[PDB]
């Protein structure tokens, strides 16, 4: 299940990205990713409502020329199925900060050290509603 | 233009796609591409403040199968360069509604017979702030 593919991004070290969308009722999980491209991946953010053997848990990952880092595991899941739901991502050099709907915060390191986001891409059980460039 | 590029998408009849985003200063024109693909376009929206021998002109035109159709010039252009502007399209079978700020809107044909968008591209003196799929 692939959704929306956005390209031209140039979100700059500093800008915050605002993914806002919907939930699906069945929703097994969903995922964002921003990179450069496909196989390069700074930040793959993917809820896990209960896939993959993960239940309630947010896997994050990098992809670099096609192969998935290290998996980072969050226990941090304000998500319900079926309800509408925002994230933030601030993005900089050193390392991705990501924003839940609760207004909890963690860190997920720039593995591939890039300078600007510029591939999107929404994926799973989820509808994006709002791309916000901020 | 090459600006911001989203594909896969699937706005189909009764969504409404609003777009905002910053006007450059030294504006010329800027410009919004629905469609299929970038060679079959159902609506080409090119406000033009000073190009291509159009004065502060709204162009708006098809692309089948990367030929351009007639084109259609808007009476209102309720546009200024260095501010943000923000269009909301309602999307049917048989035309566009592309309503504009202050109040003005006007129609499309929908020259494709198109059920569903699946690309969108911005481009010209344009810096997307925001796109929402409501
Ligand atoms: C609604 C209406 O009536 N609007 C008109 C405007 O159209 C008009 O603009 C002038 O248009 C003249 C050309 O005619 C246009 O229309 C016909 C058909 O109607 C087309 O055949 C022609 O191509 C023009 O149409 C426009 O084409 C472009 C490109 O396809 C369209 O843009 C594209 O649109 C799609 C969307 O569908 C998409 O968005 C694309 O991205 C986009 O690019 C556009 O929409 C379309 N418009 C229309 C209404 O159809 C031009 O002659 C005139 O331009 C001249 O003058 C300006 C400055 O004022 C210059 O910037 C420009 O370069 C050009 O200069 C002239 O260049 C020629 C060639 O170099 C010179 O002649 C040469 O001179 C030599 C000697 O030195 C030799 O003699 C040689 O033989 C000779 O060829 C010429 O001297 C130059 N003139 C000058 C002054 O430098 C302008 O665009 C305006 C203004 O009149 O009036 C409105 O009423």
């Amino acid at each position: 299940a692939c959704g929306l593919v956005a390209s031209n991004l140039n979100l700059k070290p500093g800008e915050c990205l605002r993914v806002r969308g919907e939930v699906a009722a069945d929703a097994k999980s969903f995922l964002l990713n921003l990179g450069k491209d496909d196989n390069n991946l700074c930040l793959h953010f993917n809820p896990r409502f209960n896939a993959h053997g993960d239940v309630n848990t947010i896997v994050c990952n990098s992809k670099d020329a096609g192969a998935w880092g290290a998996e980072q595991r969050e226990s941090a899941f304000p998500f319900q199925p079926g309800s509408v739901v925002e994230v933030c991502i601030s993005f900089n050099q050193t390392d991705l900060t990501i924003k839940l709907p609760d207004g909890y915060e963690f860190k997920f390191p720039n593995r591939l050290n890039l300078e600007a986001i510029n591939y999107l891409s929404a994926g799973g059980d989820f509808k994006i509603k709002c791309v916000a460039f901020e």
